[PDB]
């Protein structure tokens, strides 16, 4: 370091400050976004740069050439945290800032493109080693794995004390990507707040909130200007798909979601998806923290997109 402050060519430096930037198709610039983001949020001082850069090397090797859930996907989790400590600049701790970037950049390492279901379906080791949350117990595993490689422990200053706390917000910030978990998650936080038993010194009340960040920031594709999100929606249900035609190879007929004979329902499918999850998820965050609000409004931009796909107005 320390005199080596990262910056991005103008229109990045700007549009990386809002909740819809794209971090674009050049693989080569992510890394440095990534940085750049780690800097500005935390400090140049909060990790080694050396150790950084290795570590988010090896980060980027443990993600897989699926089509939605890689090393892409990682770095824009990460930019949709970024976006929200940035506007709640005062409501956490140094901990949390180190914690929840790295989290996000490490939330799907080693995702193979399937979900937890399929897993159980197969009857995959993990699911014998993990009987829920399954690959998510796995990412986290897949984290403190390269945490331990030489070089690669960006937490090395930090107390016995202080590493534990950070590596728990680290464990709860990937559990809490389990969808399964957010329902409840949110439900839970939604009675809170309107109870005004809502109390952020309360540590079980902000593993709540940070969970409902996570699920916010995983979804966060649904946040983005309409031919981003579109074009988004292709490449998961390409994941779906495959999923599905692994699940009649088990002789199961899959979900309609994951059935590619059946691509016609998709746009009443990202309906019901914005409905029961993304715009509830939107809502509470924005109660919660209140900046936040880009999010439910570029999320409701969209559902009234795919309302327009649905009346041939597209
Ligand atoms: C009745 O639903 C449930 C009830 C209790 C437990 C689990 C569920 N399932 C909920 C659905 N599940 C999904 O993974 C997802 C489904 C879709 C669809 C459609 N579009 N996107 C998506 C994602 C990201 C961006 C944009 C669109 C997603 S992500 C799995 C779990
Ligand atoms: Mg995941
Ligand atoms: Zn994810």
């Amino acid at each position: 370091q320390g005199l080596m402050q990262f910056t991005l060519p103008v229109r990045l430096c700007k549009e990386i400050e809002l909740f819809h930037f794209d971090i674009g198709p050049f693989e080569n610039m992510w890394p440095g976004i990534f940085v750049y983001m780690v800097h500005r949020s935390c400090g140049t001082s909060c990790f080694e740069l050396e150790k950084l850069c290795r570590f988010i090397m090896s980060v980027k090797k443990n993600y897989r050439r699926v089509p939605y859930h890689n090393w892409k996907h990682a770095v824009t989790v990460a930019h949709c945290m970024y976006a929200i400590l940035q506007n709640n600049h005062t409501l956490f701790t140094d901990l949390e800032r180190k914690g929840l970037l790295i989290a996000c950049l490490c939330h799907d390492l080693d995702h193979r493109g399937f979900s937890n279901s399929y897993l159980q379906k197969f009857d995959h080791p993990l699911a014998a080693l993990y009987s829920t949350s399954t690959m998510e117990q796995h990412h986290f595993s897949q984290t403190v794995s390269i945490l331990q490689l030489e070089g690669h422990n960006i937490f090395s200053t930090l107390s016995s004390s202080e590493y534990e706390q950070v590596l728990e917000i680290i464990r709860k910030a990937i559990i809490a990507t389990d969808l399964a978990l957010y329902f409840g998650n949110r439900k839970q936080l939604e009675e809170m707040y309107q109870t005004g038993s809502l109390n952020l010194n309360n540590q079980s009340h902000r593993d709540r909130v940070i969970g409902l960040m996570m699920t916010a920031c995983d979804l966060c594709s649904v946040t983005k200007l309409w031919p981003v999100t579109k074009l988004t929606a292709n490449d998961i249900y390409a994941e779906f798909w495959a999923e599905g035609d692994e699940m009649k190879k088990l002789g199961i007929q899959p979900i309609p979601m994951m059935d590619r004979d059946k691509k016609d329902e998709v746009p009443q499918g990202q309906l019901g998806f914005y409905n029961a999850v993304a715009i509830p998820c939107y809502t509470t965050l924005t109660q919660i923290l209140p900046p936040t609000e880009p999010l439910l409004k570029a999320c409701r931009d969209n559902l009234s997109q795919w309302e327009k796909v649905i009346r041939g107005e597209e």
